[PDB]
């Protein structure tokens, strides 16, 4: 049946065909040697993979029981800390070291700027994401609420000159702030010229050059009347498009048509928490998109990947700039199996092992010429993000897996670099050892704060009721965790060598708020942080022109700003903390978020969705926010904050609101036949079984229920 026997493996035919016919040709890897490598790697590494997962359960069971046996008041932290040390949860911190990762591209070692995450299963989005290296500041300002729609500046079907003028003014001020003139303002410019390799800006009364002429990077067209002027600030490029004949430029005082920002410097093509992929068919769809990205020929009806950009040097020679975002791929973590391959006993193969083999194989195409130039890493690297690891031994195992894949693929050792997510507590409190375990492969650490919050709730599930979800962002543990991550990175030598990353902005319509708030991340020394869209990448790029991250990192060096005691501060709520109506709001809010995400997950296979919340804020939800919401409610049910009747009532009450919030044409209602809705029952199960899920992970239930929905839709 539908499977191909190779050693101990029974490969789903759709995957077998995909690899042989699409992924392997062009790599010089022998098909029989590849599949023999798969069989061998899977056989050799599956035992340690399973033992690691069992170690998680052993540790969690010990912590569960420890909390249940606590008599004394507030927790004795000294006792808690030595208990975590006794059981091997808290491990010794290694001696200071510097990472040795080599052959890494400048977009990662040096350039500070936005990092975009996109669901790899969506080809149109992945294409737009790869092309997001450059984006229009004007469109990002006009399209969003960064420019208020107040005083006659409202959007309409047709262009609004009042609004367009505010856009232009906003951009002119950005130029003044980023690439200052020697005297005067870009707002008063009437033209641009190059004279003796030097940019000259025409004002009404005089001319002027740059306060720092080094920021002039090039131009297009004739030096005497350029079609564009290219600036650089903090390593990020700014392009002023000069076109007096265009509509916008006809009204502009210097003919400027647009300001283009280097935006998404890197992009993470995601197989994990923003996608729903539960079998071989789903996995192949994403592998195929990843292949089209690396081969350079991905296309949708036609939209294609961009080629590099051509410029004239200030001195008159020619040069070129990367036109695409440098691509990472995020593999799944150590937990799940997938029946795309099963062994002779019918056991599913570990999906993380498969992702390393297949995404690594496909990535070879990005290292070589696309039928023009090489698509991705000019320095020879493959960039893999590995999520949800717990502790240094799990990092060491990921590195061993990459070493074995490199052997199968015939690649140099350490070709496969690792972006480490710091999004589980046992990685947080052992982060230095985790970095050291990958000292010759690591290209970033990143605080995956949403997963980290889920793991915070589950780990201390037995300790008592936790604070409400909105309170987590300001809890002591999470502030220490964010600072602890930057300290570890800089102390391991990340400045100039590897990104220090922070987390995702989820409120896709609140771009004014993002431009106001998200500047805190570069200000905290992060050389990158996550945005959900190309538009958001362009606006987040403003922050890197305001903040000199390299300076910030230099000033943070050698500091030790989080103690182990702060990292271990459990977000327990104080008693009597909430009125009944606050409890009710938190329950309704979490049930609505779960139902809104799960219904598109189970019914349509969408893993990241714009879901409005109880205050009608549009949130771009992924699986990690589902882990938080379900674990919180499970924690509140576990300690008697809420009853089973409250949960069921809230779910039933919020489900028709979700039914209505969708209406779209593919959508099917959950109300009123709740016991007939797989998606409703999945939502219920995520809550009522949440405390029994391993580390609170949602994939076991989501996968099972999505597969169930698939099986019913087929018959
Ligand atoms: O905080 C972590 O745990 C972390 O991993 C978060 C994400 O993965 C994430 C969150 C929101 C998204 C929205 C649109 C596309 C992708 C997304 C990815
Ligand atoms: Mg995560
Ligand atoms: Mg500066």
């Amino acid at each position: 049946t539908d499977r191909v026997s190779v050693g101990n493996l029974r490969i789903a035919r759709v995957l077998y065909d995909f690899v042989n016919n699409e992924a392997l040709p062009g790599t010089d890897i022998d098909p029989d040697s590849f599949w023999a490598g798969v069989d061998k790697v899977v056989a050799d590494l599956t035992p340690q993979n399973q033992a690691l997962l069992n170690a998680r359960d052993e540790l969690q069971a010990q912590i569960d029981k420890w909390h249940r046996r606590r008599v004394i008041e507030p927790i004795d932290m000294d006792a808690y800390r030595q208990f975590l040390t006794e059981i091997g949860y808290l491990l010794p911190e290694p001696d200071d070291f510097t990472i040795t990762t080599s052959g890494v591209d400048a977009e990662i070692t040096t350039t500070a700027g936005p990092q975009l995450v996109v669901p790899v299963l969506n080809a149109r989005f992945a294409l737009n994401a790869a092309n997001a290296r450059w984006g229009s500041l004007y469109d990002a300002l006009y399209g969003t609420d960064v420019i208020p729609e107040t005083d006659g500046a409202e959007k309409g079907p047709t262009y609004n000159k009042v609004r367009g003028d505010k856009v232009i003014a906003y951009a002119r001020k950005f130029l003044d702030d980023s690439v200052p003139l020697s005297s005067g303002s870009f707002g008063d410019a009437t033209g641009f010229t190059v004279q003796d390799g030097q940019l000259v800006v025409a004002l009404p009364d005089k001319s002027t050059g740059l306060a720092n002429p080094g920021q002039f990077a090039g131009y297009t067209g004739a030096a005497e009347s350029p079609t564009s002027v290219l600036l650089i600030n903090h390593g990020l490029h700014i392009e002023i498009l000069i076109d007096p004949e265009s509509q916008v430029g006809t009204t502009d005082r210097a003919g400027v048509k647009d300001v283009i920002l280097e935006s998404a410097i890197t992009t993470i093509m995601d197989f994990e928490d923003s996608v729903a992929a539960v079998d071989a068919a789903d996995k192949v769809l994403g592998y195929r998109n990843w292949l089209g990205l690396n081969k350079g020929d991905l296309a949708a009806a036609l939209r294609v990947l961009n080629r590099d950009r051509n410029y004239t040097a200030p001195g008159g020679g020619q040069f070129t700039l990367p036109g695409r975002s440098l691509m990472f791929v995020r593999n799944v973590g150590h937990l799940m199996t997938n029946d795309a391959i099963v062994d002779t006993d019918g056991s599913e193969v570990f999906e993380g092992i498969m992702d390393a083999l297949f995404t690594g194989l496909i990535a070879i195409h990005g290292l070589k010429a696309s039928d023009g130039p090489l698509i991705n890493s000019r320095t020879g690297s493959i960039y893999i993000v590995k999520p949800k690891m717990h502790g240094p031994a799990e990092v060491a195992f990921t590195c061993e897996l990459f070493s074995r894949v490199e052997d199968v693929l015939g690649l140099p050792q350490n070709t496969m670099k690792i972006g480490i997510m710091d999004e589980e507590r046992r990685t947080t409190v052992n982060l230095k050892a985790c970095i050291k375990a990958a000292a010759d492969r690591v290209v970033f650490i990143n605080t995956g704060f949403l997963d980290r919050t889920g793991d915070e709730i589950h780990t201390s599930m037995e300790a008592g009721p936790m604070v409400r979800k909105g309170t987590m962002k300001s809890q002591p543990w999470i502030l220490a965790y964010e600072d602890h991550n930057v300290d570890a990175g800089l102390a391991a030598g990340f400045s100039g060598r590897a990104q220090v990353g922070k987390g995702m902005w989820t409120m896709t319509e609140l771009m004014a708020d993002m431009v106001e708030t998200k500047i805190a991340q570069p200000r905290a020394g992060a050389s990158t942080a996550w945005v959900p869209s190309p538009t958001a990448a362009t606006l987040h790029a403003l922050h890197y022109h305001q903040v000199d991250v390299a300076a910030v990192q230099q000033g943070l060096a050698g500091k030790r700003r989080a103690t182990i005691e702060q990292l271990l501060t459990i977000p327990l709520a104080k008693e009597l903390a909430w009125a009944p109506d606050e409890i009710r709001e938190e329950v309704d809010n979490n049930c609505q978020s779960i139902l809104g995400y799960v219904v598109r997950w189970v019914d349509q296979g969408v893993g990241a969705s714009k879901v409005p919340d109880i205050h009608d804020v549009a949130l771009m939800e992924d699986r990690a926010t589902l882990r938080i919401s379900s674990q919180l409610l499970a924690n509140w049910l576990r300690h008697g904050v809420i009853t089973s009747a409250d949960v069921r009532a809230s779910l039933e009450r919020m489900a028709p609101l979700v039914d209505r919030q969708n209406a779209d044409v593919a959508y099917r209602p959950m109300a009123p036949n709740f016991d007939d809705s797989i998606a409703f029952l999945a939502a219920q199960e995520l809550i009522l079984s949440g405390a029994q899920q391993p580390n609170g992970y949602t994939e076991p239930i989501l996968h099972r229920r999505r597969r169930e929905f698939k099986a019913r839709a087929a018959e």
